[PDB]
């Protein structure tokens, strides 16, 4: 949902939502994310919002190392580091 | 320049260009690419095309393992594999 020269961040507005109702997850290359709230006809134009978003990590981002926080105003945040890594400037053979 | 569910491919039209004149390269996360042709005023609307494109590899693609070929019709192709990898479907702690 967002990238930086040193870190990254996925942001989702899911206001009036609460953690027990959501599922974050890391399946290697991907970042799973499931939601589902049944506040029911209580609202007005009732909303039974459920889903399942998935994102692709970036290469220099470790599949582990993920701060998955949240703010008071119902906003899922997913964090992680970047690594410049070291490969000798590898001159590639063009056929 | 292009992606697939199992492999990837970067394609550049650089017709009337020849390998000695170009530089492919892998700097960890990135794929460098330099060009420069001086066919000179020989053409008509002379063209002194030089540059330096750079691409970001995808996570499941090894920084090594890169078939950099080319076709007869002046087209740089850059290839590589993908790996589903294995991480236990890692349930992430949302704060």
């Amino acid at each position: 949902m967002r990238l930086e020269k040193d870190r990254f961040s996925v942001n989702l507005d899911v206001k009036h939502f609460s953690p027990e109702e959501l599922k974050v997850k890391v399946l290697g290359d991907v970042i799973e994310v499931h939601g589902k709230h049944e506040e029911r006809q209580d609202e007005h134009g009732f909303i039974s919002r459920e889903f399942h978003r998935k994102y692709r990590i970036p290469a220099d981002v470790d599949p582990l190392t993920i701060t998955s926080s949240l703010s008071s105003d119902g906003v899922l945040t997913v964090n992680g580091p970047r690594k410049q890594v070291s490969g000798p400037e590898r001159t590639i053979p063009i056929t």
